[PDB]
């Protein structure tokens, strides 16, 4: 179990646009396309992410290439922003993959509001942060793209995509 299988079972996978749990265009394995109501802004938007008219279906490897691009911005995100930087680095390896979850879904700015989770997380208060995230928007809506990885981040175990 990785970053990678851990989200391939959040997000699964889509090969045409669809509205995510957050009400927004989507495509592959949770690539977020525009936060924008107009599908073809959505569309213009995956047609420069492929180099391609598409016009709006993947192949598998196109879709494993976005997941690649996704995962490595989530990290860069992470790691650019100085909310999330400090908390992240005291975090244990299988903690820091749902960190890595959470800003893959989420966006680092909606993930980065979180300021009492994050000191929380940080002083390894477990069972609170993992309270305050399930009260969080992102887990009320998103309820199964989120239950898995609030877990992960109290027990600290891969247990919850066994
Ligand atoms: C609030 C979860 C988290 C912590 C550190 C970095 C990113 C995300």
């Amino acid at each position: 179990m990785n970053i990678f299988e851990m989200l391939r079972i959040d997000e699964g996978l889509r090969l045409k646009i669809y509205k995510d749990c957050e009400g927004y265009y989507t495509i592959g394995i949770g690539h977020l396309l525009t936060k924008s109501p107009d599908l073809n802004a959505a569309k213009s938007e995956l047609d420069k992410a492929i180099g391609r008219n598409c016009n709006g279906v993947i192949t598998k490897d196109e879709a494993e290439k976005l997941f690649n691009q996704d995962v490595d911005a989530a990290v860069r995100g992470i790691l650019r922003n100085a909310k999330l930087k400090p908390v992240y680095d005291s975090l244990d390896a299988v903690r820091r993959c749902a960190a890595i979850n959470e800003v893959f879904q989420m966006g680092v700015t909606g993930v980065a509001g979180f300021t009492n989770v994050l000191r929380m997380l940080q002083q390894k208060r477990w069972d609170e942060a993992a309270v305050n995230l399930a009260k969080s928007r992102w887990y009320n809506q998103c309820p199964d793209r989120a239950k898995r990885v609030i877990t992960t981040f109290r027990t600290g175990t891969w247990d919850a995509y066994k």
